[PDB]
């Protein structure tokens, strides 16, 4: 009975009605899991609607349908064309969305630009995770998390990092030279990703802060917010963001 708000009636996604326009997924922890994912929510975090059971379901996990797709994939499209503000503005969110989970005690794992989803008013939402979670990843990973296995909120916070630097090169790969087994190696010798071309000078601070050797040395999501509101505050989109070449 703890689980019957969470659900409705009358793998991989496929579409969905109920009219409002749905994505849908496809036992104990299951009914647990909705309950938890139905409690988080955030104008920047994908919100659960219900899950089906019924009957029997698969089960299934309905989730909003986002117009945009994923964040991604929406900057990697030559015909958009976002702005330095714009870009900042979708890391300004998912720090949002993250500031929010990580009061929640929740630690993501996962934050990529790939994980993270556009509405049709372009509200970007953090997802991939509860029962929405699905598949190392190295490249995003915090250099402590890589080598122990334990994942934080400042854990999620390098990742984030690596999630802007992604925002400012219209999702290039990061670190594309290097193979994932070597990225350790890698970063010991003293080394982050390099400064996008239309990364502000104070964004590209706010990175290497994120990359900090020290997990406690890095800035909260709370911190971050702050921070990225400030620098987005002072753009007025007139700056055009283009691809590199060689990504
Ligand atoms: O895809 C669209 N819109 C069409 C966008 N188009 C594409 C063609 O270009 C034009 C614009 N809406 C959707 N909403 C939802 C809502 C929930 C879910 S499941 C889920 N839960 N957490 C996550 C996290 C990431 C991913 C994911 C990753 C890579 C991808 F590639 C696609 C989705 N899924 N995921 C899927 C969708 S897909």
């Amino acid at each position: 009975q703890a689980v019957q708000h969470v659900v409705i009636g009358p793998g991989c996604v496929y579409h969905g009605t109920l009219k409002i326009h749905c994505a849908v997924k496809s036992v104990s922890q299951f009914l647990t899991e909705g309950i938890i994912m139905k409690d988080f929510s955030h104008p920047n975090v994908l919100s659960l609607l219900g899950i089906c059971l019924r009957s029997e379901g698969s089960p299934l996990v309905v989730l909003p349908y986002m117009k945009h797709g994923d964040l991604r994939n929406f900057i990697r499209n030559e015909t958009h064309n976002p702005t330095v503000k714009d870009l900042i503005g979708f890391g300004l969110q998912v720090a949002k969305g993250m500031k929010f989970l990580a009061s929640k005690k929740f630690v993501h794992r996962d934050l990529a630009a790939r994980n993270c989803m556009l509405d049709e008013k372009f509200t970007v939402k953090v997802a991939d995770f509860g029962l929405a979670r699905d598949m190392l990843p190295v490249k995003w990973t915090a250099l402590e998390s890589l080598q122990t296995q334990k994942f934080t909120t400042k854990s999620d916070v390098w990742s984030f990092g690596v999630l802007l630097w992604e925002l400012m090169t219209r999702g290039a790969p990061p670190y594309p030279d290097v193979n994932t087994f070597d990225i350790t190696v890698y970063l010991l010798q003293g080394r982050r990703l390099l400064q996008p071309e239309y990364c502000p000078d104070p964004l590209y601070e706010v990175m290497l802060k994120c990359w900090h050797p020290k997990a406690e040395m890095r800035p909260s999501f709370s911190e971050l917010v702050s921070r990225i509101s400030a620098i987005f505050s002072t753009f007025i989109g007139e700056h055009y963001v283009h691809v590199n070449a060689t990504y």
